[PDB]
């Protein structure tokens, strides 16, 4: 099927460069990396700082490259804890222009960190539109 095609051809030229997360209210820095952790097939892991947890939101930028033109490029997360999904987040970034780079901010608005650490997954799909290009799994520890 094309679209089928088309989703691994997007897959084929996107690349996550860097990531970060801050507190909202501070704008102070959590996390940051360059891992990529769109990548699927593969078990992801971060360590956060615990702290994260008592934040009311925290402001995610994410830096991307396409070599695809998308329309409707958007994310949708969902934050399991031991097989149970907790919640699910929706992003929508918007149309994303053929060999680009772009930041994309994003907000997001409760157990302890030791009941939570190495018991949270959070598996993240990556659409153009309805169109699914990437399943990506990331395992999170609380430090
Ligand atoms: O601090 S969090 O653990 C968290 C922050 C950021 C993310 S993320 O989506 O921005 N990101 C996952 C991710 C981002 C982008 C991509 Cl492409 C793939 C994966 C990770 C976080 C650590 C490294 C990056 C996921 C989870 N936490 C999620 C959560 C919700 C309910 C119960 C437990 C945990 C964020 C909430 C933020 C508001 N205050 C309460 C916690």
């Amino acid at each position: 099927s094309a679209k089928d095609e088309r989703a691994r051809e997007i897959l084929r030229g996107f690349k996550l460069n860097w990531m970060n997360l801050r507190d909202a209210e501070t704008g102070k820095i959590l996390w940051q990396g360059t891992e990529d952790l769109s990548v699927p097939g593969v078990e992801h892991e971060a360590r956060v700082p615990k702290k994260i947890l008592k934040c009311k939101a925290v402001s995610r930028e994410l830096n991307f490259s396409s070599t695809e033109q998308m329309e409707k490029f958007r994310l949708e997360q969902k934050v399991y804890f031991k097989g149970q999904c907790l919640e699910e987040w929706f992003f929508e970034f918007g149309f994303v222009i053929p060999n680009s780079t772009n930041t994309w901010q994003s907000l997001i608005e409760m157990m302890p960190a030791s009941v939570l650490t190495g018991n949270v997954i959070i598996e993240t799909k990556f659409f153009d539109d309805d169109l699914l290009v990437s399943t990506s799994r990331v395992r999170l520890f609380y430090v």
